[PDB]
């Protein structure tokens, strides 16, 4: 049961963990025994926000908004956007202005955007600081969390904090 529907997109460079973040949230598990599959594209989950029951739809959109009319309008009705980079890979951080442009250009003026730095579990291999990403987020009025799709650290919060701001 639910009283509202929130559409989410999840975007960012290939291999940053978009499919894993979506899977960890909807199914509460990290695979590790299934490296041979493509990686989950879509999912849903009912959450409780501010005393309300809300259904979240989540789409690893993969740039299909340029080709598919239905993907085009889902994008235009997006309530939230997770913009994801890989903390161990600076190039994924460097492409954020491009992803932010797409996001804003192709959604609607209400769309709430959250920045996620994924793979926080790989501490020894950190390539991007918390501090620089926090300043990018603050400049652009985004929410910001460092998270780990593998361990589940801050993954629930990622989706829930966005939803509470959507009100
Ligand atoms: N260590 C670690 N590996 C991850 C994490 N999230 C994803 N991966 C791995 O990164 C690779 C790409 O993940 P995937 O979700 O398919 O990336 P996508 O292309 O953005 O959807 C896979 O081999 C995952 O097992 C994480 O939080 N920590
Ligand atoms: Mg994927």
């Amino acid at each position: 049961n639910y009283s509202y529907i929130f559409k989410y997109i999840i975007i960012g460079d290939m291999g940053v963990g978009k499919s894993c973040l979506l899977h960890q949230f909807t199914e509460k598990k990290f695979m590790a025994d299934c490296p041979h599959t493509i990686g989950v594209e879509f999912g849903t989950r009912i959450i409780e926000v501010s005393g309300q029951k809300i259904k979240l739809q989540i789409w690893d959109t993969a740039g299909q908004e340029r080709f598919r009319a239905v993907t085009r309008s889902y994008y235009r009705g997006a309530a939230g956007a997770l913009m994801v980079y890989d903390i161990t890979r600076r190039s994924t951080y460097n492409h954020l202005s491009s992803w932010l442009t797409d996001a804003r250009n192709l959604t609607n003026p209400n769309t709430v955007i959250i920045l996620i730095g994924n793979k926080a579990d790989l501490e020894a291999q950190r390539d991007v600081t918390y501090e620089e990403a926090k300043q990018f987020a603050e400049e652009n009025g985004l929410l910001f969390l460092e998270a780990s799709a593998k361990t589940g650290e801050n993954v629930e919060d990622a989706f829930l904090e966005a939803a509470k701001k959507i009100y």
